[PDB]
């Protein structure tokens, strides 16, 4: 029906079956497609998402334009999402003058200031983490990272968004960790959305959510006992709460739905960066230890780490910087073109979704060398100036980029250092070399990564 | 010629002379004509600064709307002002973009975080400001206080925005000292400003500045030897220059125009209003007594004041208010309406300049009650609620208002905390009771404030 429009612009890709588009092409993930793409075709081509034309582009000026030169005008929303419910007022979710709002009153959550508040809280679970880790560590037995990882970056979200403080290792069943912990595209359901959108509308009607009809009620109320038990009687809502205190303030459903996708992503995000990292640090041994020396040598007799040291180590910086770089969690950025528009010469119509195809990007060799190879000396104040800021885009880039980006890289920063000034880490058989990645829709591996870990 | 203008529209005023408009009417200075006019006119009228229609609005529904409702859409610079050179870029004087872009890159400076990191030092010169006020107190020497108090502020501003720590009253003569203190309207120069609006393109062209051509290439340069003395080996500059590190960054020349009004203001706003304060204690003795028991009831053993406790001095909140309601340094507010617009049922055509007769407003009977008397209880948490925020406006309200407001407050509370810990006031014969204020343009006194202090 609506699969001729590429066909005319003249712009070139995969021919669409009926009904399904390309999607049977996801078979591969999306990033496999994402790159055969990119090499069959080059720098612009189309797919189809069920009807839903979608646009990749891959030039960096042209890049730059839809994620910061035209995002207010344009470009301003991602693809719409659903069914969600309240979660439509998610930042990350909601769209125009609602997200903007949003953005503004939550933006002063992650200064330079409030970021360096939470940095001695974010230390007493590293070590957390540590007793945890030696336990063992004196117990020979090969370690699942993402699970000593998860409960750690979930002891940090807690912590930094509401008080309470669970050793959610230890306490894996505590009511507030059960919830928190709790299928992402690429599974039985959001193929259905992509081929039956239409289908969106009937549930949003049925209280229907992709977030479970029950998750939400748990915390729903716990913040508003929270909210009723220091009010009255450093974290994010309690900023949050303050600001409600231009635009229209902060609405109580508002608070609560900010405050999910803030425990997503600091958990799941955090520590699957942790793993990727981990992984990397232990089949490629010398780069562990160069880390591990450089840490010992800002931070002697495994001295506790603090915020102005932290942005002193830079190797610890280019890892992490090259660990995003192969595995960037988001794969592809996005935003829905608003109007009939032309960016650097091309024409865009309304309603198009426009695609960086990210994992993509930072594998192309015609930006990088090796680009499959764990090189951290890309990113060496040498080098890390040969780097186009819209082809490397982990955080995305422009207004609505990654707003926990400082802290996700200083919580996870903090974690190496503590994790590494005890440890060292060693592949086991049963690890997986090399690392497979899910053929399924997340960035995420096939078998979760355990390693053997060692006191020093 | 443009005279016709509210003779139209069918909005009062006094009739205006050919050519001069209204003045004349300011021999009187700006705050008894506006009283005047107030009474005379009611809610609304007009007058002619030379040929500028001027609108003094007193609705604070049509207040809000001019103020904060549509200050991006028509109300959103002040009078035209000149000639300003290389001032043209202060933030007080840009327009439209280059303000906005300018607001928004120098806001992060006064946050709650960064305005409680300069508590620690908005203090070592509250010390400073005791022991040079013992030598006169020990000397029974009847005190100038603008001069004590201006000594001390500007002692404040060099600390605060630069780094250069002076005992301006002690080294008066100090090459920072005497530049940084240097008439203003109702004086030989500005009358013939608003009769000769044309002359201003005049001295434009001639590097003829109002800001003395001399003051500025002193500070101008002491900045570019501060940016290349730390760059590289807290402040007002130091938060300039990292936040040059979306829009378009801070240009280098566009740096030292943003110091200077932050020089001015700190200097003249915070000692002119410390003054009137403390002529105020002087004359109401029962409240100094009361606000020496709150300042001691939370600071005991004249103990050193913080951040947090300042915020708790409720009856130190209340004074610095009531003496604000009859010194509003501002006096007027003012925007120039830039369409032709209809805001609450009223016609303003372009160019209208839209002015909110502050000083008047706070001394209005209609709002308040005996309003000369000087009634610091008007603010108690019991009758703070029935004061409407558009009539009390000694920030300016909305996008627009003073960008210094809670460094100020906070500049002026730690001075009385620690000079109320350690001296009383009391009046003498040559001190002016009533205070007469200045006839001409600036909301100062006739006779400079001279008071007896004593120690304790
Ligand atoms: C390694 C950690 C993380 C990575 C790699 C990451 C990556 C990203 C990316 C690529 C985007 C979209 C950027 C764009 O569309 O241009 C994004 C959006 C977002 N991230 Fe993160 N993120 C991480 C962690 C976090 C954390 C800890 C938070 C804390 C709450 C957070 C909050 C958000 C939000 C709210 C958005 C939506 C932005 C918006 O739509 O306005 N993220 N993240
Ligand atoms: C008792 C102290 C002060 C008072 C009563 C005061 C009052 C005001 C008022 C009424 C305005 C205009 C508001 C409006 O147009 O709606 C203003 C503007 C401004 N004030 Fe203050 N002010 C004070 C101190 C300061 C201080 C210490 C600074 C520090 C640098 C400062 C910086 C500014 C700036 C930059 C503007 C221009 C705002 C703009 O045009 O964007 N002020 N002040
Ligand atoms: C942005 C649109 C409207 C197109 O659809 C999405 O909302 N997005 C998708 C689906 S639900 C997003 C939500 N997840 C979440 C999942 C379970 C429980 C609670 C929340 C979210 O905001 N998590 C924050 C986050 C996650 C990763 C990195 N940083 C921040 C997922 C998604 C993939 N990458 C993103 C980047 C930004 C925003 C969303 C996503
Ligand atoms: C705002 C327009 C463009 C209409 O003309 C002015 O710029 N304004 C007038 C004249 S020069 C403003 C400048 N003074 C200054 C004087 C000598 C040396 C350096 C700077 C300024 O910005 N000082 C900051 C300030 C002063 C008082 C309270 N807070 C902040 C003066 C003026 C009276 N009340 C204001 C309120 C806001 C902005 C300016 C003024």
């Amino acid at each position: 029906h609506s699969h001729g429009l590429f066909k005319k612009l003249g712009i070139p890709g995969p021919t669409p079956l009926p009904f399904l588009g390309n999607i049977l092409s996801y078979h591969k993930g999306f990033c496999m497609f994402d790159m055969e793409c990119h090499k069959k075709y080059g720098k612009v081509w189309g797919f189809y998402d069920g009807q839903q034309p979608v646009l990749a582009i891959t030039d960096p000026d042209m890049i730059k334009t839809v994620l910061v030169k035209e995002c207010y005008s344009v470009f301003t929303n991602r693809r719409p999402f659903g069914p969600v419910g309240f979660m439509k007022s998610a930042i990350s979710i909601a769209e125009d003058e609602e997200w903007k709002r949003l953005r503004s009153l939550l933006s002063p959550t992650f200064t330079s200031g409030k970021l360096k508040e939470m940095v001695p809280i974010i230390a007493q679970y590293g070590d957390v983490l540590v007793r945890n880790l030696r336990r063992e560590a004196e117990t020979g037995k090969p370690v699942t990272l993402k699970d000593v990882f998860g409960a750690y970056s979930m002891d940090v979200i807690t912590s930094t968004s509401f008080g309470v403080n669970i050793d959610s290792l230890n306490n894996p069943q505590d009511p507030f960790v059960e919830n928190t912990k709790k299928f992402d595209f690429l599974d039985p359901f959001f193929l259905s959305i992509t081929v039956f959108p239409f289908l969106i509308p009937i549930l949003e009607v049925l209280n229907i959510c992709v977030f479970p009809r029950e998750v939400t009620n748990f915390l729903r109320k716990s913040v508003k006992r929270m909210k009723e038990s220091r009010l009255e009687d450093v974290d994010f809502l309690q900023l949050m709460i303050d600001s409600q205190n231009s635009h229209k303030a902060l609405s109580d459903l508002e608070l609560v739905a900010q405050s999910i996708i803030f425990i997503f992503a600091g958990y799941e995000t955090t520590s699957s960066v942790l793993s990727f990292i981990m992984y990397e640090l232990a089949t490629h041994p010398d780069v562990q230890q160069k880390l591990q020396e450089e840490i010992d040598a800002v931070l002697p007799n495994k001295a506790p780490p603090t915020y102005d040291t932290v942005l002193q180590m830079e190797y610890l910086d280019m890892v992490v910087n090259e660990t995003l770089r192969l595995f960037p969690i988001a794969m592809r950025l996005e935003r829905v073109c608003k109007k009939d528009v032309e960016i650097n010469g091309m024409f865009i119509p309304k309603g198009v979704v426009v695609m960086i195809p990210s994992y993509a990007l930072h594998r192309d060799p015609k930006y990088w060398t090796e680009p499959e190879k764990f090189l951290p000396e890309r990113f060496s104040k040498k080098n890390k100036d040969n780097i186009d800021p819209y082809i490397y885009t982990p955080f995305g880039s422009g207004p609505r980029n990654c707003i926990g980006m400082r802290f996700a890289l200083m919580n996870m920063k903090l974690a190496l250092i503590r994790v590494l000034q005890n440890f060292s880490f060693k592949p086991c058989k049963e690890t997986q070399i090399p690392l497979k990645l899910s053929l399924g829709g997340l960035l995420q591996p096939e078998k979760p990564v355990v390693l053997k870990v060692e006191s020093r």
